[PDB]
């Protein structure tokens, strides 16, 4: 806040600015595809 | 003091001179005029 006051009028304590803290947590977006060894070995696509 | 002593009479004790202390205490004399910063800024004459 910014106060106005006057000539010869005492000055009140203005409220100090506030600070906010955003906690951006990290979280693992994992992929766990259980492919069989059958597909990898049999196919010529190299499915990995 | 000085005695007008004589011949037969003995010389009694004369009163010694007294010394006086003058205690001139240093006291503060002060002016504490509250001027508004407004008057300092706005006066055409150097108000301070």
């Amino acid at each position: 806040t910014v106060n106005h006051g006057e000539e010869g009028k005492t000055r009140e304590q203005t409220s100090t600015p506030q600070i906010n803290e955003v906690s951006i947590k990290l979280y693992p977006v994992y992929a766990y595809p259980r492919t069989t060894q059958e597909i990898v070995d049999f196919s010529d696509v190299d499915i990995l």
